C-alpha cells in the first residue's frame, strides 16, 4: 500500500451525492443547490492532484458551492468529544456545529483521496496526517472549512471540551490550531468553554492558557463545568424543569 492511512469510504461519490440530497431536501437555503456540482466540485478538488499537494484554494469551487449563512451567534465549537456536542445540537436545533453545515455534513467522517495523474479514487489507502504529509484531501479540507467557520463567528461562541483528557484545551488541535486563531475580534464579545466531566476544571493549567490566548486577542473567556453530561443532556430537551 502507498499510504499509511485508511484509505477512500467505499462508495464514497455516491454517499457524498445522497448526503446532499439528503441535506438540500431537509434545510430551505439549500434547496437549490446543484449536488451534482457540489460533488463535481468536491472531487476536483484532489482527483488527479498528489494527496500530499493539495492546497486551501483546490476546495475553493466547493467552498463557493457551499456557502452558507450560519447564525453567528449560535455556533458551538468542539475538541475531542464529538459526539456530545452533536447530540446537544440534535435536541437544541437552535444551536450547530460545523457538520450541521452542508460542507461539514458532506464530509463528517468520510475519508477520501486521490492518485496523481490519473482519475482513480484510492480505495486502498491514503496519506496519515501525521505518519505522511499534511497537506493531504482530509486535512486540508477541514482545515479550509473550520478557518472560515471560526470567522463566521460572532457574539459568545460557545466551545465544548473533553474535561477527562490529559490537554482538556489541547493547542495543536483543530481547534486550538485553527478556530481559535480565527474568531474576530471585532464580531466576537465572548468565548465560552465547555468543560465536560467524566473538580474545578475551569482552574485546570490549560484552560488558563486558553483564556490567556484568548484574553490577548481581545475576546472574553468564560469557563463552566458541566458535571453530570447525562443530567446536562436531560436538562437541554427539558429545560423549563425546576430541577435545571
Ligand atoms: N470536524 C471534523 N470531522 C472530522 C472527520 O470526520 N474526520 C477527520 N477530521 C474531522 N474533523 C476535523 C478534526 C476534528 C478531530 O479532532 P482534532 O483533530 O484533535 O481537532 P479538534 O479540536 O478535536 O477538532 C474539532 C473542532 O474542529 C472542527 O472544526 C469542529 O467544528 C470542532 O469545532
Amino acid at each position: 500500500q502507498t499510504w499509511s492511512g485508511p484509505g477512500t469510504t467505499k462508495r464514497f461519490p455516491e454517499t457524498v451525492l445522497a448526503r446532499c440530497v439528503k441535506y438540500t431536501e431537509i434545510h430551505p437555503e439549500m434547496r437549490h443547490v446543484d449536488c451534482q456540482s457540489v460533488w463535481d466540485a468536491f472531487k476536483g478538488a484532489f482527483i488527479s492532484k498528489h494527496p500530499c499537494d493539495i492546497t486551501e484554494e483546490d476546495y475553493q469551487p466547493l467552498m463557493k458551492l457551499g456557502t452558507q449563512t450560519v447564525p453567528c451567534n449560535k455556533i458551538l465549537l468542539w475538541s475531542r468529544i464529538k459526539d456530545l456536542a452533536h447530540q446537544f445540537t440534535q435536541v437544541q436545533r437552535d444551536m450547530f456545529t460545523l457538520e450541521d453545515t452542508l460542507l461539514g455534513y458532506l464530509a463528517d467522517d468520510l475519508t477520501w483521496c486521490g492518485e496523481f495523474d490519473t482519475s482513480k479514487i484510492n480505495y486502498q489507502s491514503c496519506p496519515d496526517w501525521r505518519k505522511d504529509c499534511s497537506n493531504n484531501p482530509v486535512s486540508v479540507f477541514w482545515k479550509t472549512v473550520s478557518r472560515r467557520f471560526a470567522e463566521a463567528a460572532c457574539d459568545v461562541v460557545h466551545v465544548m471540551l473533553d474535561g477527562s483528557r490529559s490537554k482538556i484545551f489541547d493547542k495543536d488541535s483543530t481547534f486550538g490550531s485553527v478556530e481559535v486563531h480565527n474568531l474576530q475580534p471585532e464580531k466576537v464579545q465572548t468565548l465560552e468553554a465547555w468543560v465536560i466531566h467524566g473538580r474545578d476544571l475551569c482552574q485546570d493549567p490549560t484552560i488558563k492558557e486558553l483564556e490567556s490566548i484568548i484574553s490577548k486577542r481581545n475576546i472574553q473567556f468564560s469557563c463552566k463545568n458541566i458535571y453530570r453530561p447525562d443530567k446536562f443532556l436531560q436538562c437541554v430537551k427539558n429545560p423549563e424543569d425546576s430541577s435545571c
